[PDB]
């Protein structure tokens, strides 16, 4: 098991987002694997395995991300700049699960 995330916005910040929260992760010592949604298109898409192995999904996102992949599981949903902003706060949040099924 390891938590996901996804970040994207309408520029395609995507990419801030997924630096603050893998360096985040690392410091806290957790494995993560952030999906980008970006101008040039998807990168590290997550895997139908990987996604219903993850305790949580962050998505970090200022513009549509495809959900109906992530129903049944807890997604925490916030605006991409929470990625940068708050990082520790989405990841301990996830870990422990405190995001609603959607």
């Amino acid at each position: 098991a390891k938590i996901l995330a996804v970040t994207a916005c309408p520029t395609g910040h995507t990419f801030m987002a997924a630096d603050a929260l893998k360096e985040k992760a690392k410091e806290l010592g957790v494995e993560i694997k952030v999906e980008t949604n970006g101008s040039s298109g998807i990168k590290h898409k997550l895997t139908a395995q990987e996604i219903e192995d993850a305790p949580a999904i962050i998505v970090a996102a200022d513009k549509q991300v495809e959900m109906e992949r992530f129903k049944g599981k807890r997604v925490l949903q916030v605006p991409v700049t929470a990625g940068i902003r708050r990082p520790q706060e989405l990841i301990e949040k996830a870990m422990n699960q405190d995001a609603p099924i959607y």
